[PDB]
């Protein structure tokens, strides 16, 4: 799949980033401690580990589960 614009209305399941990582859940603090959660992005469709853009980044991104790295961006193509 791919996204339109900046995806910001992206909600498929892809969730993997740019390098290969696996996404970490969104409502997960753990690796990575955040706050892009449904509380704060109500309309994000922060659902699983899927890749999405709740904060108006230029394309669909991620959390990583590898603790060494952070955020990515995921590896989907612009539409
Ligand atoms: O973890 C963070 O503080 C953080 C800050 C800014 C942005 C992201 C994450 C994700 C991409 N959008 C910009
Ligand atoms: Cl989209
Ligand atoms: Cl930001």
């Amino acid at each position: 799949d791919c996204y339109h614009g900046d995806g910001q209305s992206y909600r498929g399941s892809f969730s993997t980033t740019v390098t290969g990582r696996t996404c970490q859940s969104w409502s997960s603090m753990t690796p990575h401690w955040h706050q892009r959660t449904t509380e704060y992005y109500p309309n994000g469709g922060l659902t699983r580990n899927y890749c999405r853009n709740p904060d108006a980044e230029i394309r669909p991104w991620c959390y990583t589960m590898d603790p060494s790295v952070r955020w990515e961006y995921c590896a989907l193509t612009q539409c």
